[PDB]
């Protein structure tokens, strides 16, 4: 019926990665994509993002599930898609990633703390560090840009409109209307 | 059917936006209206609103969302539509507008907030600048004010009634009794 | 059945307003309303009033909503019936507007609210003002009393019995008995 | 089958009332009255009563329902019946009330607090003394007994057993043994 | 002795008004302007200010008992005055005021706030309105600015460096070095 | 339907392990198995731990159901698996571990703490020491490391990316794509 | 089905008893028993444990359904079992009391805590010195060991593994691998 | 005496600044500044420096209450000095600035965070950028750094050690032995 | 007198360092060595240390000023010496750092940790870093033993009894008994 | 002058230990014996004693401190002298040591209690056990007890009236008088 | 003198004893009264009580010192002396314990309370039980009462008036008028 709104889209593919991204907001919409590569692995899925980032493992299970399953994941954004969430965005099938018009993105490199001994902070600067290379490597390959340019443009806070993003090369394309 | 109320106030396709506006409320509107679409891409969708407002991102989901579908989303205020509820009331399709007789309405600019180092105060500062300027635009369009109209009386809390909200271009007319 | 007591209330067109009038449980009311009109746009929808009162806003969305249906709405009041929900009460359809023996009714003045700068204090205040004034208007009109007069005993708060009620143009008659 | 164990009593007739007497739990009790009403007029209604009381106006809503409706609502005093509570069980249609051997009532006057100027004060303090008044006008109605007899016996917490509320006209017998 | 080193600044006629004006310390300082006029009324007082302001009628305490008092009160800001501190700092005897080379000040209007029913709302709204203009009249006679001028300076808060002090004429000039 | 989402894909035999390892969770996955065991003790069951550890009997009881059904235990991690979680993880049944792109996993030794009289402190800690040398053994074994550099690497936290999972012999190898 | 996986594993006959030993969760195992035996009194129950231990009256309640029913309660430890958990493990059907492998069982003795008069301290600790007793006494019972060694060995915490259970007879082997 | 340790230490001229910085401490460094200075104008000043940083403007009524009194301030570095730390510290009489064998610098640009509309945090953000210049400027100034250099090493923190330190500009020198 | 017992043993040369160091204690202690020293260069100074540690900076403040003053310092260990605590009494003046019979000592590496973006993170990561290697760097240069040793003995909790200590050359010699 | 009371009577030589030890109590104690020394190295010095015990570093510093100073400590116990407090007691001067009439004695283990990996619960563990021993080696040294009894009867809580910690030897014997 | 009017008092023998009674007052009271009699060891002192209770431990600290200082200890109880209060009072000087004519006294058993291992349950309940008796005992060598006597009146509260404790021979005589 529409008992369940957000599962009668499902049913049309359409998956939502509403706000905070963490583990078990995570995990739903991983399985919500094994379960449309079952269903018919040919179709594309859509995945609506509004979120202001979150927690980067989290993230790349839903990353890794994407790019994993053979359904190409087209990525439309609505409101916003800040840090992670800018992320997975661009992170969708090629020439299917969008921006709603007012729709805003923003991008930055990982944030992260520990407490220890000096010892332990070590190992653990040493990884957050690891995963800065990585993140900005998976970005250059995604929006075309080259690795030196990324980190540069996201040593800091950086904020794109729906345009700017597309120019960018996170987004593909604008969508304003259904035609 | 009466089960649940809403549900079966969708199937009549109608979707109230009641209360404070964030990412999840604001999705649920999304996906109504999406769900709409689908089941019928020309028959109206209306949209009643009684809203004080909220976050800005999690509404332009819903302007973008609304302007997006082929269907025209005509808004009806009961109660108040202020700041983002006063925003996305304008918003729906032009002739398709409407206030009941002691609906209040009340627009003013944007609001925010940012912690941090002066630079990247500077980014925050500089982009909640661009966002209200955007709004301020898509404002005149949907009401016919200048740019400058706007600005100016959202510059501060503004309240207007229901018939000078159809003075103003917020609303097309005033629904007193069904006919 | 009698699975959910109000469904099947509602199925008699029965609304029950109970409790502190606020957004959320006033779009339920002004659902239920709707959704009643929608079955039978002809019969009389029944509306129960046990409310201390609350929100100005929300309780205009259900006085709107009653006015502009096209059944007519009666109100019995049961409990108390203060404030707003007072007012909800005598805004029944004329005639239909009840009492319980030993119902309570209360009436005052806007209770309002705000902090910040001068020229903000100013706006807000002279809204609460011209708010008081028209919930003056329609209560004169809907009592039969003169606009001196409600203005002279919305002052302070003024209790009235089911009887003086009755005889003060809030209510029509007493409903004692199931006859 | 008990499904839903209160619901499968509703269909035998049977409403409990335990608990804090407030506007909710209290609505619900007058909703499933006007249900039984509704589901047959003719038929009495029992309703057990185990609560040590609570708001007044909210008392009042089951109160007037309760002689309002067709049928005779019998009422049933287990554990415990106070304030509101024992006024409920003694206004329950005449030689129909009862009690459990062990259970147990109370009695009192009005409770109330306010705070405020002292214009309002007064205008509080002179309401709480008529709904004092009239809720020992309603005692004496119900018990028997004269009007002074319950002034002068609800200034005070006052107890009484099974056979005591048999006595002073609270209610008609002792329930002990089905028979 | 350098016991208490504040209460030997004040032998050379030193007062301090740090941190929030409130009551409390706002009469502390008081005492001692009028403890030093006791001494010798006849020689100038300094008041060293550095606070982001506070209450109102807390800081006109000061005020008028720096205007009452045979002495000149002498003022030196540093660190900041903002809002009743750039006020009573520019209150100072004429051509005995400054700044020292980077304090800044910051001028702006009354904030406040009410609670209550429209009828009183309307007596503090009015209130709070016949403050706004004493002061800016206080800040017109004291700056030699105009009314209007003071009036459009500070519905928003501005920002002054010492330099624009001396300009904008609350303070008579920059204390760089002791000569 | 669709209703519950892991409970389809249970149906698939795959069984989601997330967030912090614990009793309950740890009981459910248990569970899972058991019931996919029952249900076809010849097929696979597929494991996604995506987890950053947690208590250690609870994920014991996890390890020997593993090891003790009849059914292969694929695991694969995506997202993480720290502690527990990578324990967990190399736990799974031989050549069918596998490790997504991304998931970073950490290893390390046991955490712990009491608090009492010393005789308890040694008999705890004794037991605490125990369980290290127990889990250093497993985690021997299952990759296939001697128990001595196991000892060696795990002094620390130590992460490995999805490479050296499989330099390591925690996972036998990495799924980057379906096919 | 996969819906309820705990109801779905309660027909193959078995019941979980997770965490902390309470009377709540205790009556569910008693309630999940019972039923068991009244669908068939001939098979085998099977009690998987994972516990660190609880409220000794609650397990006695189902210390005691385990004795009461015609089926034989056979006793399996995942993960842990500690205090009341040792106990209840024990106490399975002598010959199906089980451990797997990595399990790992702790005894000790009873725990408690009093306040008030002496005279009431006396009652209170002269009872918890009773169910001591005959906690050991009952343990002495299924394991085998003299009641003199069981004192010895509980006055302080003990850890056992899966193999040393077996040998102290608090269980009669190790589960290892399906077959 | 030694009654009071700091004041003791006041009659050698000396003046301690421990921990953050704030109005209240800022004060009280302040007033010794100006009751040394007016207890002898000609003999150095000793202001010892251990703080993380603190509340710019509190700091700057230090700064200027430097430069200003004739008395020279000779600044030494013990512990650590940042932030506002590091600028009082750099601020000292050049020639007279030191640093403890092992202490510890560290520079930076401003943090702070403001709430509003749009409006009022564009003046805001326009104020902590006019300061940060204004702080750079300064820096520049006291350390003979290129004004470019002191706004590229500001942008992150940077940890200056005493030697570092010495050769940065910010001290003239490092005192290790009392000669 | 033995008014301020603390006043009279700074009176016999004596300075006690107590509890947690943190920059107000650690400011107080470094002032009472400045005054002993302009009271008498040629004496030593007797400090007491008791304490667990804490923040570095504030025990540098110390152990520079240590080093710094004419005095020889002399260090007592009674109770304990944890981390900065060991640290500062084996930098006591060569020859003069004793430890009461039964006072234990402990040494480990620094503690720490951030919060923030990974280029900070590395920032503070480093300097953590340089502080570790510093503190090891000077441990070796007081106990005579070596730098290598030094990051050996250091990287976990490392106790010894006051002979173990002067065996490892971080007090000279054992206090015992007055003579 | 008796305007403080523990004065007075230190110039009596008679130094309070009271309620739970921890290292500022602790200290305050330190201080008063090195002091009451300095005044006269040959005079007996009183420590009354009445405490639950506390932190055993804190206990230690005193410990020594008593074992250290030339005069002798004699002890008197009043109230309770528990753990720490009982062994400060018994280590009194041999001769000296009394306990009033129904003062009681406890003795017992250390309590402790530490938090992380294995590893380092181990080095902490052994710590506490190794501060167990030579705390009754001490214990065995000063009561004459075999080091072997002491072992048994600290174990678990043992209490001593006054007169049976005469006969253990924790003190010489029971003060009743002043003869 | 009267700078405090205890201090006052105290150079006339007099101490009192107010509210609960806990280790740090007991302490006082014990340190008045070793002072008084160190100033005249002939004289009477007085101690006034007005207590409740509290803890016995810190109680018999004061009652082992009343009867071990050579002067003769007067109680006079004023407002109330219970539990420990009454027991302190009692204990006074035989023909000089006073109580004033409306003071109130009360006497029970000792409270207790211990959580923990039945073992050590049993250790902390004989000592209670130890206690009890011993306050028994004193309870009746300074009352004049039986053993038995006092064991009945005290398992339960028991209140006695001023006169009613010179019967019993709790107090000796009651003050009335100072004759």
């Amino acid at each position: 019926r529409s008992f369940d709104i957000y599962s009668r889209l499902l049913k049309e593919r359409v998956i939502f990665l509403t706000g905070q991204v963490e583990d078990h907001m995570a995990n739903l919409i991983v399985a919500q994509m094994l379960f449309l590569e079952a269903e018919n692995p040919e179709k594309d899925i859509y995945l609506y993002i509004n979120s202001p980032g979150g927690v980067i493992t989290a993230g790349m299970s839903i990353y890794d599930t994407m790019q994993f399953i053979k359904p190409d994941v087209s990525t439309i954004c609505m409101g916003q898609a800040a840090s992670m969430g800018a992320f997975l965005l661009t992170a969708g099938a090629k020439g299917k990633r969008f921006c709603l018009p007012n729709s805003r993105v923003m991008i930055h490199q990982p944030l992260g703390g520990y407490q220890g001994q000096a010892t332990d902070i070590e190992i653990h600067a040493r990884e957050i560090l690891k995963v800065k290379g990585r993140m900005n490597e998976l970005m250059a390959l995604h929006t075309g840009q080259s690795l030196e340019q990324i980190e540069r443009d996201t040593e800091r806070d950086r904020f794109l409109s729906a345009p700017e993003a597309v120019e960018y090369g996170l987004v593909d394309s604008i969508l304003t209307h259904r035609n």
